[PDB]
């Protein structure tokens, strides 16, 4: 008797189950089940919730109440002992460039999002919780230790709101919570379409029959698009410099303008669109919008999923790649698609692959300008120097040449993110982005390490001597056991990060696994992944697997040189050619006669 059943929220599917389309919001992709994998619903759960109460309280939350026998670590005392070093020099990754690091952004902001409860608003309790440091209902702050420096500058807790839950807005009660995933569990794009049909119409120019996405109307990037802005205020990037009073992006995704080179990122596969679109066109001056529309979203939803596991998901698992995801047998429908609530705490290694700075470069990728090398918090929510200070080339070069920052067991993450992380409403570039993942954990009831090493058919370290042989590493081993005494009790983003990283890979055993497994699944449990026979035919097939990110760079931009291989590390010049030594995606493939 499955209590499945709560609660009402989304509109509960309408089906052309024969559409060769993807709807927006991931409905009627199983035949079977219909709103599996879609928008709008609750995270997978892989292992029962670890709740405090058995049902919704994070462990943390009642100070005399142990996990384990043991009381959890304060998150920020973890972050400051742990996660943080001072010395940024020496820190980046010799073989992957910057690239690297956000195309894995990108990833995960087309599977997951977990958005936090919006009760707030319309009320002051929520300026409260910030202002008081008060625990309760959705405020659980990330209280300072003692001898933490932001006692003296910021008060005394940095304030954290709850994730949203199903039967969503009333607090309790049931089953376990289960945190809601806003955007398709499939890896379609949804990141620049939307997840919703109001933000999915939005986006799209509808006065144009070319089936065209919206682009600004009050700039252009050497007469290439911008994003549209958002007209609708407070966004934060106005308040981040009240002069040039630059508003964020609309995009598919509401974080597209958190930080600069997302926001890049974004910028480079709107234009594809149009790019598509428009040659769509030429080639087939009978399609309507729409059908012109549609098209270039499949191809651009390829795109999206032949890079990641052509280009990107190899030199993440690196050995372990073959082992979580063999060569590709077909749909299968009795596959769970549905991204976990584990995962979108395991996809967060990337960020240790974040480095303190970004450049802009000129053509001979030299330093643009005096103000050529900027730190990453000052690229929080700002769509300034994007529109006012050189557009979108000068940082693309920087993604080729640049390099990811490398995951290291003494330096995890920048003090960009665990000190400087600017979040939209108080006034402070702040925050702890380590702390609040930890405090998210918890939020989200996660299982502790040992479990996950558990579900994974790996050793669970007991003792000091078992996690010094699991980490390779003596000191880190010790650090741990003083802050959580037994490795039960490690929250999973911090334990995953912290084992060493697979051979030509750039996580350790356990990510490799919950990584691993739920790629495989979101391939396999995808009616629309663009190999299953019939979605595309072989000769679109033959033709998209020519399909790369310098491509896509040299269509799309006024950069013409580029590398072949864009995620590994790249020197200029030496690994550089121009863009007329690059494959093409040749559209003769869908150049279709209705005589
Ligand atoms: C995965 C992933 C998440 C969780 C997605 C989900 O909601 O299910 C994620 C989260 C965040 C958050 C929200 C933090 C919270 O409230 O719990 C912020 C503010 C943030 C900021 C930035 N991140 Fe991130 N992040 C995920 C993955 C990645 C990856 C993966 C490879 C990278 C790289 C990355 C980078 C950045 C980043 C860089 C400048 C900022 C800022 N994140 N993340
Ligand atoms: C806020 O944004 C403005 C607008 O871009 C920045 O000023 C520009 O930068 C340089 C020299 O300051 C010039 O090339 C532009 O013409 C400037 N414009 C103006 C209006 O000054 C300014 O530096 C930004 N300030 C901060 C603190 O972010
Ligand atoms: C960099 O990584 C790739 C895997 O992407 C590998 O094939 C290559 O040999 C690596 N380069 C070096 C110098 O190790
Ligand atoms: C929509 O396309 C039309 C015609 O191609 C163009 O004139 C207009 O600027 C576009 N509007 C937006 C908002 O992108
Ligand atoms: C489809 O997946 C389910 C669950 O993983 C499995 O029982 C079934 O054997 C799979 N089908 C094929 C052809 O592998
Ligand atoms: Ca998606």
């Amino acid at each position: 008797s499955w209590e499945v059943g709560c609660g009402a929220p989304v509109p509960l599917v309408k089906c052309d189950e024969n559409s060769p389309y993807r709807t927006i919001t991931g409905d009627c992709n199983n035949r079977r089940s219909p709103a599996l994998g879609a928008a709008n619903r609750a995270l997978a759960r892989w292992l029962p919730a670890e709740y405090e109460d058995g049902l919704a309280l994070p462990f943390g939350w009642t100070q005399r109440k142990t996990r384990n026998g043991f009381r959890v670590p304060l998150a920020r005392e973890v972050s400051n002992k742990i996660v943080g070093y001072l010395d940024e020099e020496g820190v980046l990754d010799q073989n992957r460039s910057l690239l690297f690091m956000q195309w894995g952004q990108i990833v995960d902001h087309d599977l997951d999002f977990a958005p936090e409860t919006e009760l707030g608003s319309n009320e002051h309790s929520k300026t409260q919780c910030e202002e008081y440091c008060i625990q309760g209902d959705n405020c659980f702050p990330i209280m300072f230790p003692k001898n933490d420096p932001k006692l003296k500058t910021q008060g005394k807790c940095m304030p954290f709101f709850r994730a949203g839950f199903v039967c969503p807005t009333p607090p309790y009660q049931s089953l376990a919570r289960e945190q809601i995933n806003a955007v398709t569990s499939f890896l379609d794009a949804s990141l620049v379409y939307g997840s919703e049909p109001s933000l999915a119409s939005r986006l799209r120019n509808l006065s144009s029959p070319l089936g065209l996405m919206a682009v600004n109307q009050e700039a252009s990037d050497h007469g290439l698009a911008y994003l549209p802005f958002n007209n609708k205020k407070p966004s934060p990037c106005e308040f981040i410099n009240t002069t040039a009073r630059v508003p964020c992006f609309l995009a598919g995704d509401s974080r597209a303008s958190e930080q600069i080179l997302l926001a890049t990122a974004h910028t480079l596969l709107l234009r594809e669109h149009n790019r598509l679109a428009r040659e769509l066109k030429k080639l087939n001056p009978h399609w309507n919008g729409e059908k012109l529309y549609q098209e270039a979203r499949k191809i651009l939803g390829a795109f999206i999923q032949i890079i990641t596991f052509r280009d990107y998901l190899p030199i993440v698992l690196g050995s372990e790649m073959q082992k979580w995801i063999p060569p590709y047998q077909g749909y299968n429908n009795s596959v769970d698609p549905r991204i976990s609530n584990v995962f979108t705490f395991a996809f967060r290694f990337g960020h240790m692959e974040v480095p303190s700075t970004v450049s802009r470069l000129d053509e001979n990728y030299q330093p643009w300008g005096p103000e050529a090398e900027l730190p990453l918090h000052t690229l929080f929510f700002n769509t300034w120097r994007i529109i006012k200070d050189g557009g979108i080339d000068p940082l693309v070069r920087g993604l080729l040449a640049k390099k990811s920052k490398l995951m290291n067991q003494k330096k995890m993450v920048t003090s960009e993110l665990r000190n400087k992380l600017f979040q939209p409403t108080h006034k402070i570039h702040g925050f702890d982005l380590a702390a609040i993942n930890l405090q998210r954990c918890r939020d989200h009831g996660m299982p502790g390490y040992n479990s996950w090493r558990g579900f994974c058919g790996l050793s669970q370290p007991k003792t000091l001597k078992g996690l010094q042989t699991v980490l390779k590493n003596k000191i880190l081993a010790k650090k741990l056991m003083d802050l959580y005494k037994t490795p039960d009790n490690i929250d999973i983003w911090i334990g995953g990060n912290a084992e060493p990283m697979v051979e030509r890979g750039r996580v350790g055993p356990l990510l490799a696994c919950l990584l691993g497994r739920q790629f495989q699944q979101i391939r396999d449990g995808d009616r629309f992944w663009w190999e299953n026979p019939g979605v595309f035919t072989e000769k679109q097939r033959d033709s998209l697997q020519k399909m790369s990110f310098s491509r896509l760079i040299c269509d799309n931009t006024h950069i013409t040189k580029v590398p072949l291989h864009a995620f590994q590390a790249n020197n200029y010049p030496h690994d550089f050619v121009d863009c007329s030594t690059v494959d093409k995606l040749d559209l003769s493939p869908w150049a279709s006669r209705e005589n």
